[PDB]
């Protein structure tokens, strides 16, 4: 439970720790990922890291005084060819590019284990799970109706098997029919596709059918995330709700998520893994 | 090998038999599916069938003189509530709506077996497989490079497992990464999504990486189809080629498909099931 070194991806999380770093006074250090990091993190202690500057990040976290790092934010796999220069990233690079061939987890695997080599003992999940994780049972006031339990179990099953092939982690099931499965497009894009599907095979704004399920990605530090946008994007699609495994989903801004889900009439539910 | 009764879906196939029915002189009868059938099939012998007019289609094929029917064209599952009226379709309806809950094959299953009850012995595949099926090995002049064989085996594997869950039948793999998987959106929409993905994880117009694979849907009469549009839609996405199981893919307009694939530099290849 030592602290802190922040490897900045993109999106709210990296600010949702800066807001939280205003608490304990670590004082954190932000390794801003040059290509992803928000400028709301401009001139916090730390540096700007080209995602290839693998050895600069190491000397920087070391420099400041870091023994414990947290991976927050959205990151994409690079187009490797066009990568930035750093000679320390090479001793481990092939084992990345090679694991990159497996999937978006075998790559993530090597990178994080690579840190653990350098003496940095890390855990990005527990730092943020004890703040903003999905709890068991409903999150808002809406519960699932009987007419929604079968889609719940099935959406989840599909998400898990899609998830073990390293394809994606999200899937959408309406009345037993799988409407969509997430790959590289992202959850928002996937929900958008669903709303675009003919109404004959989906719910609508006054009779909601269907569930979005996100799940890992089997045994964590990178876990499937949802936020407010997910709610109304889920809503447009006609979905009745969203499910995840308890302690295996990140809910950014859980109160506005609660507010939004409730007004729209959508459950959000954490099932037991 | 008797003939003929044509259950008209939509798209070229139902005309690609009318063109072919100009041959043997059956003379065919077209049960135009009221909601899908092209008007290029207006006033050919036969009728106009509301997809729910299940008993009208039966009396009509019987009326004309049909003992052998062929299912050609694209069809969607209806929004059942808004269906058209026919009292003969009811004795079998629940077993449709019920099988509809499984997937877009358990439903297709019951419907076609339902015909086989009425004395109509059918086979829509062999009628069209002996004209326009995918042959083993390349179809055009382009072959796959070494750099494309691993995506070929993997795209196929994924298509098959996606296919056994009754999700979809198409998938797209580029350098080992699954870019996309088809569900209800359709192949064209799926290829469009891929072209929309960041270029960092896909091929491009001068260095083509990746494969689209379509496959059944395990043991046929309804088989995954491709045509010219598939070629240039595949092309925009940066794909290097398209693969299917020999005798388990329909190639509409195989010569224009050949012409198009070749100019664009894309292989099309039938592997052994
Ligand atoms: C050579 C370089 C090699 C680098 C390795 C490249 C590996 C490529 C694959 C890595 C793995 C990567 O695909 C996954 C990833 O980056 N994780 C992050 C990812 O979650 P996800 O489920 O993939 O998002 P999704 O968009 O599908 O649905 C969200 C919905 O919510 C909504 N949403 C989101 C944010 C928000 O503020 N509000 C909101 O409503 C939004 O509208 C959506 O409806 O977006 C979430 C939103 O922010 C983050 O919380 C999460 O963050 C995490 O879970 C942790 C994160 O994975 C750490 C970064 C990976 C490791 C980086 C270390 C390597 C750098 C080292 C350099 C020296
Ligand atoms: C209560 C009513 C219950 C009704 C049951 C509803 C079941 C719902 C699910 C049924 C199963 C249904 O999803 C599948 C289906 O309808 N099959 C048909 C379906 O193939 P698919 O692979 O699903 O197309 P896809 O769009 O994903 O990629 C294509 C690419 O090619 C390109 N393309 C296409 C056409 C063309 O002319 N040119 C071209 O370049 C195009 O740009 C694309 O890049 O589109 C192809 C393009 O036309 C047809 O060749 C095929 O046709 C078949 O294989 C046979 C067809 O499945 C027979 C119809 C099903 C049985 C109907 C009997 C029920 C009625 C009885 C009433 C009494």
């Amino acid at each position: 439970m030592r602290k802190l070194g922040l490897i900045a991806g993109g999106g709210a999380l990296p600010v949702e720790l800066a807001s939280h770093c205003e608490a304990a006074g670590r004082a954190f250090a932000v390794m801003r990922l040059r290509s992803f990091a928000d400028p709301s993190l401009d001139r916090y202690p730390g540096a700007d890291v080209g995602i290839g500057e693998f050895g600069k990040i190491f000397k920087a976290l070391r420099a400041e005084g870091c023994d414990v790092v947290c991976f927050a934010g959205n990151v994409s796999r690079p187009d490797f060819s066009a990568l930035m220069p750093d000679a320390r990233g090479l001793k481990v690079l092939p084992s990345l590019i090679v694991a990159a061939r497996k999937g978006d987890d075998a790559l993530l695997r090597r990178v994080l284990d690579e840190f653990e080599k350098e003496g940095f003992e890390i855990e990005g999940a527990h730092e943020v799970m004890g703040e903003m994780t999905l709890p068991r049972g409903r999150l808002g006031k809406v519960s699932p109706a009987p007419e929604h339990m079968a889609d719940i179990d099935k959406a989840l099953d599909v998400a898990r098997e899609i998830g073990r092939l390293d394809i994606g982690q999200g899937a959408v099931v309406c009345e037993g029919l799988v409407l969509a499965v997430e790959a590289q497009e992202g959850t928002d894009a996937m929900l958008r596709r669903v709303a675009d599907l003919p109404e004959a095979i989906r719910g609508r704004a006054e009779r909601r059918l269907g569930v979005l399920a996100k799940a890992p990605k089997p045994i964590r530090v990178a876990l499937p995330t949802i936020g407010v946008a997910t709610i109304h994007r889920a809503a447009r699609a006609g979905l009745a709700g969203i499910v995840g495994e308890a302690g295996r989903l990140l809910v950014v801004d859980r109160e506005a998520v609660i507010a939004a889900a409730d007004d729209l009439g959508l459950f959000v539910l954490g099932v037991d893994p």
